[PDB]
């Protein structure tokens, strides 16, 4: 509980804010026939020009204002494309003389958007309302959306929008006006967009915060903290309880950190009758410097590391949004080994041969390849449950940068049917995922000549898979489901995190 | 047609051995249902024992001779289990008082045996056959296996054995010496006896098409390889059509012979044509990257692990479309238009060769700037894919040893499959499944596609900040085919065989099946 | 003249050669240390060393006809300097005749036995006193014990470090450059040593020569003008001489030497100088000696760091060496011997008409071999070059070679290894080393990776795809190309260049000539 310290001023907690500016936005969802109003704040319109790549722009809703009428006139909204992303907006005087905000963002040539695309819109959008100072923001959809994408972009507006300041030292919209066809049918959807967007922004406070704010002593404090405040059991696990239970890789990866492993254990179960048992399992590493196999090569990007607690971050913001909706008939365990892999005299050491607390020995080829011995023994935690099915979610292999990229996780199982359900959660929650195999011919490269399994391949290149078939020996009867969240989870070109997979979990144990 | 030499050392042509030892194998299936003959030769018995991990062995077919029946009595087979490729030789004097040799190959504890697993026991039995001096070999099959399983094993088989000596010189070995008959007992003989044939013609489309990746890039050349695919054709009566370099310019395929601008051979563009004596349902065009040496150019490859060394082998997809081209030229489907096409060059550093930001043109107007020089096969396989489409196909699939991310994605075993067209996609994948060579669907990420805007140019080459190389590469041939369906067939990883430092011929098999189930 | 290919017409046509270096005009006297030193003009410099302590004191013990020098060396007043190898002093004085004479000293250390390395040190410091002093004579005398060989080393390697080469200057010649006219030597029992003089000439220039090869640049020193170059030589010293082109080669069907020349703009080339003495023949002797004009590496370009690509002019060493023997063996003319000089020149460049790593091509002896790397062109020459040296009916083979750059992690830039096939060839070698001062060492050829040369497809693979040890490795691919004769084969890419004094040794040409002159 008490956070070791080096020196006095070492912080001593995770900064957390749970109360943004984004839960006190008031969001009406009004049906787009009968025309819109345009009374004050800023209005967008979102049109799109299927088939005429590049095409002007056409405003086909009627708006109750002659000013603003004359300026949406297609003799007048010709200058404009509607290029993806494009946009521009004007200031004018409206039929009650008060100073309103009018434009557009153009939603391309396509029909059905993609989550990308969505994306792209949405970066448009908050790009006017981070450098326009008003009260109500309004958005028309002259674009065909379904409920989740429509969700989708509530979330996503609403995460984009939140800038996170808690490391900051030396006036958000109060309305939101949202004009779409059907309004009757989309309007269950914007209070869990709400819940979804901070679950999001929860991950991405945890992911964001440094390694020296957020360490294995203080992560286990927030994940407490949320809890109590959500009302799920907590059980925290220690050394002492982590060597009774004899797990020998996950405590040789803490081995040379000045932090203590810590477990993290939260569960929810909901009133009535269990049918259903989950545990979703994160990589929970504050900081993973590599160990005696240092990331000192040229792209090793170790400065980046305070991320390699991306799956739990996720796997807690699914507890949130969890706790929050209170589904029915289901009982979430959220776990996490959290600890820390630093180069000490204490480190464990390439070459060592550790005991899980399976039995099975594993020889240590890479002290850098830690996430796996970690999950190794969270699975096997795991398994011992009870549950119907494993999920766990990590920043694993870097490999994943050269398959799916920076925008696809990668997903990986022993079970036809919850890799399928994965892949359903990943139409709902819009955040992609594609299912990669687990090749058997590859498993012969971790005989190990002296232990019972080599910790990684000496020869294959594909890592992300050869950690999979790894992490399958530690799953014996429970369908199970890997996600590979290393080349998504940070989102590179507006440098901060992107908190995937927490509606992408939460999805998979709401449906 | 001729080939430029720079000494007259230089070889002119690839050596091709049409009428292999494999070839002069007469295989006979016999039904099991009958007894085992066990003359001579070595004859050998697939077991296995469903259960324990390394269960014992026991012969169950009816053996017809008394001697050897009294030796494979359970209690002198008691002694050795049935691990997946384990085996042991026998030597006893049959009825006939003859000295005869007899074994097993364990087939492990599993009921239906893997394709995987089937190879090892190929091996395992290929191993029996190299330091032995035999003229037969006999099989029993006493574990469960479909038509699909004996071809798969026939042509793995025939495949493993078939030993490449088209350059020895005094390392000639010594010793060797190929069985002249192969004998089959079978439950249901009648209905295997099918996929002898075809084991064989799609045995040798593979060892070709092995043929040419294996031929050192002295010798397979843009010259000479589009030669032997011209003989290829005329054996097959196969329409043919070379493009020299006056015609390519002619068609405005600047992508394809700017690649070849550094070359001593000038570029030669394959387009051999199958078509059956009825009505045409479907018509196919086959694309084969054909880049018969891959220096990297201006691009050399010379960081750690290029592996230079093997760009010889980045010509596998022409070799695999050629390959396809002699099974469905030998086998003749029924109803359809199949285009082989390869636009072979070679990518050379000299002062005649393109430039790292130089900006080019394709045949179809679009303008490209060159980010590096050694993303040279989808330039090439761009004006091949506008060349197929204007042909008025169904289907346009292409195989490329394109990008080395290939290792990192599925590794050495699968190749990767993208494409604009669930149905195609969905075509491939069975004919993956039935030709057995395997194959994994991934996708072309339309977020990436923004990476490729160049300033200057219509399209950038390749993305500068993206490293998901093979899904930007996809999507860079993406733009190349306007409206027809198309897919596209990654094999950089799988081409070569690491461990034998011989090709696989992948691609043959699974380009046939797809032709021939349609 | 066989004309040099250009591509502009500055482009060099030839190798500039200097014959008549100014060492060839000192007068060379020796004398017997007993009988008195004389105090003459020019420079005086005595060789003293103290056997025990280190850094011990300079006593000076020769005889000196001089009473004024004779009171300035008084041991008393000597005392104040130490021997300390390579430390110098120099003294101002007048002499019996009121002239001023410059005498001095070197430091010869404590040691008894100075080695060569010791002896190159000493030298060192002579000439350092030779430089900016516009001195007529100097005059060493030998306060220390040296053997015969051992005193004409120092002679050689004095002649070799005065000597600098201005070939390519132009703007920036010194202009303060005087070479000593006379050199005095007192030694005792100077009669044994005298006959050594004239073989110190004839060492240094054979030496100095192949280091003005080696040191011409690759656009000045090509196939072509060095082919040019050793015509020239073998003119000048009645040599017999053969040079095989393009068309013979392809007659000879010698794949892998043309392959590794196959993208260059000059020909190869095919030197074959011939010495045989008048005599009855009894040893019949081929030196074969590696001659690549540059190596870029081919398309395994020399990009890594480290690579030395800039240091690639000097892959022509063990031709270099090979030609400078060939200069002592036409002038010294030993009497019962047959000595082939060959070497297989082209060049290692980049271009449409390289070949490539992979190919596979045919030697002349008809085994196909596997090109695995293009930079390792060297064996790919030699072997070519050493099916022709069998072809000749000789009793010893021996190339020299700049190949592998393994050796400056073996024995790093002092020592050459010794490779061969046969111990009574490597024992002559390794005596010629005791005898010309150039330091050999004898290094296995371990059988057991005579496996991963095991090409798939080929004959044999040209480079080992597992092990490290090149040279050795390098050395078990030669040994295919040598049937049934004694052949040893000398690595000095380590030794040949002076990374120091930034030019060539002409390592080779006096431990090959040694050789050639062994019993
Ligand atoms: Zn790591
Ligand atoms: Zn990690
Ligand atoms: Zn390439
Ligand atoms: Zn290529
Ligand atoms: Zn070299
Ligand atoms: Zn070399």
């Amino acid at each position: 509980s008490e956070v070791p310290q080096v020196v006095s001023l070492d912080p001593t907690s995770i900064p957390i804010e749970y109360n943004t500016p984004i839960h006190d936005i008031k969001v009406q969802v009004y049906d787009i026939k009968g025309g819109c109003n345009v009374e004050e704040g800023l209005t967008i319109f979102l049109v799109n020009n299927p088939g005429k790549e590049n095409g002007p722009v056409k405003i086909s809703s009627k708006v109750n204002d002659k000013q603003v009428s004359e300026f949406l006139k297609d003799e007048n909204m010709e200058k404009f494309n509607v290029k993806l992303g494009t946009s521009k907006h004007f200031y004018m005087f409206n039929d009650n003389k008060n100073s309103v905000a009018v434009g557009y963002v153009g939603c391309g040539s396509v029909a059905d958007l993609s989550e990308a695309d969505m994306k792209r819109v949405v970066l448009s959008l908050v790009t006017m309302l981070h450098d326009n100072k008003l009260s109500k923001l309004t958005v028309v959809f002259e674009i065909n959306v379904d409920k989740n994408l429509f969700r989708f972009f509530l979330e996503t507006l609403f995460y984009e929008y939140m800038t996170d300041e808690r490391f900051k030292s030396t006036e958000y919209i109060k309305h939101l006006g949202v004009y779409i066809n059907n309004a009757d049918t989309y309007k269950e959807e914007v209070e869990k967009a709400r819940v979804y967007y901070f679950g999001t922004y929860y991950a991405s406070q945890l992911i964001a915060a440094p390694s020296n704010y957020c360490n294995p002593v203080s992560l286990s404090n927030a994940a407490v903290e949320l809890a109590q405040k959500l009302n799920l059991e907590y059980k925290i696990l220690g050394v002492k309880e982590l060597e009774e239970l004899k797990m020998g890789a996950y405590l040789s990866v803490g081995k040379g950190s000045m932090y203590p492993n810590k477990f993290i254990h939260l569960t929810y179960k909901s009133k009535g009758d269990v049918k259903k048992k989950i545990a979703l399992v994160g990589k929970g590493i504050t900081f993973d410097s590599g160990g005696y196999n240092l990331k000192a090569a040229p792209g090793s990007m170790i400065d980046l590391m305070k991320f390699d607690m991306s799956g739990c971050a996720a796997v807690l913001g699914c507890a949130y949004c969890v706790g929050t909706l209170k589904p029915e008939n289901v009982e979430i365990h959220f776990l996490s080994a959290v600890c820390e892999n630093m180069v000490s005299k204490n480190s464990y050491r390439p070459g060592d041969i550790i005991t899980a607390s399976n039995g099975k020995t594993i020889e240590v080829g890479n002290t850098d390849a830690e996430g796996r011995l970690t999950l190794a023994d969270a699975l096997v935690y795991a398994e011992k449950l009870g549950v119907d099915y494993i999920v766990d979610i990590a920043t694993l292999t870097g490999a994943m940068l050269y398959s799916l990229g920076t925008s696809y996780a990668g997903v990986f199982g022993n079970n036809e049917e919850l890799i399928n359900k994965i892949l359903q959660s990943s139409k709902t929650s819009n955040e992609p995922v594609w299912w990669l195999p687990i090749i058997n011919e590859y498993r012969a490269t971790l005989n190990s000549k002296y232990a019972d399994i080599n910790q990684i391949s000496s020869s294959v290149k594909a890592s992300s898979i050869v950690a999979s078939l790894f992490l399958k020996e530690f799953v014996q009867n429970t369908a199970w489901a890997h996600i590979d969240i290393a080349g998504v989870s940070w989102n590179f070109k507006a440098r901060k995190p992107k908190g995937f997979g927490v509606r992408l979990l939460t999805e998979f144990v709401l449906n």
